[PDB]
């Protein structure tokens, strides 16, 4: 393939810091660059607490554990998301209630109110995805969660570098998670950060992350925990990648603006919320789309596996570009159509399914030039007419 | 500290292979060195299947999941072990039944038979620790598990490089796990390998390891999974470390033989099983110990948190050596005395608690010379008389 969605983009101080790790001989999930990695996420996000982990999935698992979610507790979540977001609900055997999205790709604010209202019992938490870097309607969701005493866990796994009203996505919730998996805006080759408001709670996540050891020489355990802690070698990568995070954000936004410029007449590019700044982690576009097709229903279902057919120009577009060795992908297939979540409760308004029909993820690698985006865009244009 | 239990010992091709990873641009939990890492574990262990993961804890979690352990299923396990071994029982909300150890530090064979006999229902699996690299009585345990249709999962997390009757520890069970955490005989700075007999099953673990995706472009999920997959950068480390594994094994055994030579008159060093080869991951020694103190009881309890006092010469020995900047540690404090496992069923014969009293983990780093071991040993001798 010539172009991937969002491959690694390295070329900083990664090797240099890794060599410092080798010199230290802390070849372990702890050490100076774990610490520095967490410092850098605090410096950037302005969250006061950060815990370097091996994945954002782990971060969410810990956020939920530390929030006191138990078996059969209700956890609200975004339907329009990647399964990692909600897999931890399954780990804790909590009961997921999935909620459709709005014009930002994120949980719809009125559906949220509906879903909470109709829970058979007070929901304990909400995992809010910020899909593709886009901010959800935070003042509203935050307030709703405050009003209902719902722990907000922002899943900003795709949204490191996104902002709403000058605040880092991740810093509104009690908890925030960022991914540094291989295709994230920056990477540790696999990694994550759990940030949060409560220093005790984060430090409790920290305790869980290293097998729930009491502070003593022998092994003493009042609870059970995990091995979730991030490798210091990978922490080094994290540090060097954090050095270019903002540069990456700035570039992903340029690439999106380019796509808009080359494809604007023929695709719909939904706007980020005024008073936000999406990291545009992937540039996405909707074909044959009118915003007034949104909210074509308001219902709750028990989920069944559902086959959703791509708009024909999307499936052709994917195939055409694949033949020219350009990776594109459908938008995330809603959890409300997934077999894994058979039986679980979901609120629909039609939107996530409609986005899956008409949407596409475009190559958004920050190593691409304008000319790259240009040649990709004209193959996209060739394909559709 | 001048000497740690088992720090990283690098100095091979680690940086070289990491640089190859950077050149590849697979800065992700997949790629060539993940693959090569798994190949090397197959070449060495002779297991036909290997799955590179971020920890041995993950490996065990997957071994249990894939074995079909469900909530409230009984899982037998070693008491004398590190909590990571049994934490996955907790993840699946299975019911642990812990079993005391014999003169090898591993599950006693008769107690095992007892515990199985008295289970309120057929136990689904057994997680057998091979403590400190030492082989448990495999022909017996294997047979017992076969007879009772118990899935044997060897926890060889500490025993990479150990053998029983010419077979790699890890390759007797349906599943085997190895750790490459920061203090293991070799390291990836955090990592593990799930090996096993059944290629389907291992590949099923593989599927779970990357979020349980159906093989298609869009995201389609019939089940939920994890993010457990190992980083390719760390895989590179694994490959280069696997190149010295046997050398390390050979060295750990030398160091043990040295400790025996310098401390033999004053400590008891229990022998590995004839027709085995322990990796001697840590050199361990028992003070004021007679083998006939073993099996001083045969009872089942419901666990309560129990304070076990070190033999005074052990606690003094630890303090004395700590003051000379040498790390020593007690032996692993049995799960049958841990608060976390309050209420759970445990079979005792006295042995694990007696080993905790009189035992010590000695510095066993493979970078140590004979002179190092010598100077450590005479400080040990100074301390005890
Ligand atoms: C391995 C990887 O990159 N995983 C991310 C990805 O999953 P998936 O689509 O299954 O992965 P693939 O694209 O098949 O993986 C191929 C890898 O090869 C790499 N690559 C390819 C070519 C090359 O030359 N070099 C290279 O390295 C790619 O950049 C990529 O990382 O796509 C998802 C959208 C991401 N989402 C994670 C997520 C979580 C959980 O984060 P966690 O992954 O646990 O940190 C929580 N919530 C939400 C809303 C999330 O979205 C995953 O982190
Ligand atoms: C981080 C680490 O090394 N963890 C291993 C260790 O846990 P713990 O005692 O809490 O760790 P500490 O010694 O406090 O960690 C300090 C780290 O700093 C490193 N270090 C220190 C000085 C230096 O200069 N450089 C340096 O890097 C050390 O080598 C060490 O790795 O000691 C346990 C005995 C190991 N056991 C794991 C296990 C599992 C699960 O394996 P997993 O860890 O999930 O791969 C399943 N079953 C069984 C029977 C197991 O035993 C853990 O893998």
């Amino acid at each position: 393939m010539r172009f991937f969605l969002s491959p690694p983009h390295m070329g900083g101080n990664e090797l240099k810091y890794i060599e410092e790790v080798f010199k230290s001989n802390y070849i372990a999930p702890l050490g100076e660059f774990v610490n520095r990695f967490e410092q850098s996420v605090k410096d950037y996000s302005k969250s006061e607490n950060a815990l370097a982990l091996n994945s954002a999935t782990a971060a969410l698992h810990l956020a939920l554990r530390v929030a006191g979610v138990k078996q059969d507790d209700i956890v609200l979540a975004s339907s329009f998301t990647f399964i990692a977001s909600v897999a931890p609900i399954c780990y804790l055997k909590a009961k997921p209630v999935f909620i459709d999205c709005d014009e930002t790709y994120n949980i719809d604010v009125d559906l949220l109110k509906l879903a909470i209202k109709e829970c058979e019992k007070k929901p304990k938490a909400l995992i809010l995805t910020h899909l593709y870097g886009n901010a959800a309607k935070m003042d509203e969701i935050v307030e709703i969660c405050k009003e209902n005493d719902i722990v907000l866990i922002e899943d900003a796994a795709e949204a490191l570098g996104s902002f709403y009203k000058n605040k880092a996505l991740g810093t509104f919730g009690e908890f925030g998670v960022y991914s540094y998996n291989g295709n994230a805006i920056i990477t540790t080759s696999g990694g994550g950060m759990l940030i949060g408001k409560n220093k005790e709670k984060i430090e409790k996540a920290r305790f869980y992350s290293t097998q729930a050891r009491e502070n003593c020489l022998h092994y003493e355990h009042l609870d059970y925990g995990y091995n979730y802690r991030l490798s210091n070698v990978l922490g080094a990568i994290g540090v060097a990648q954090m050095e270019v995070l903002e540069q990456r954000v700035l570039k992903k936004r340029e690439i999106y603006e380019w796509y808009k410029e080359f494809l604007g007449e023929y695709f719909s590019f939904l706007d980020e919320l005024e008073n936000s700044r999406s990291n545009r982690w992937l540039s996405t576009a909707l074909i044959n789309f009118d915003k007034n097709e949104l909210n074509s229903c308001q219902k709750d279902i028990n989920i069944s596996q559902k086959n959703i057919t791509l708009h024909p120009k999307i499936s052709k577009l994917i195939e055409d570009l694949k033949n020219k060795q350009i990776e594109t992908r459908p938008l995330w297939k809603t959890m409300h159509a997934q077999e894994v979540f058979k039986g679980a409760k979901a609120y629909l308004n039609g939107n996530s399914e409609l986005f899956f029909q008409k949407g596409i993820c475009l190559p958004s690698g920050t190593a691409m030039s304008k000319d790259d985006v240009y040649e990709i865009s004209k193959l996209i244009l060739k394909s559709i007419k």
